[PDB]
């Protein structure tokens, strides 16, 4: 009854592809507002050159410059 097992290491699991993100060409973006229920006057943020991405400390709406976003890697940061 010894068969020869079938190593299957494919396990594929889509933890969503739409996260509300803008992406900017600025590294200083001027946020005002964000969705449902969440809004806030103009702020100007400033996203750091050596993280790629910054998120509002006000509303869950993340912003990324445009270099960061167009590379073709897995940014895995949908939903914790």
């Amino acid at each position: 009854m010894r068969r020869q097992p079938k190593t299957r290491q494919e396990s594929a699991r889509m933890s969503i592809e739409a996260p509300e993100t803008v992406v900017v060409s600025t590294w200083k973006v001027a946020c005002d507002g964000g969705e449902g229920a969440l809004g806030h006057p103009r702020v100007w943020l400033s996203i750091p050159h050596e993280t790629g991405f910054v998120e509002c400390g006000y509303c869950d709406r993340r912003y990324i410059h445009e270099s960061f976003a167009a590379a073709k890697l897995e940014h895995h940061h949908h939903h914790h």
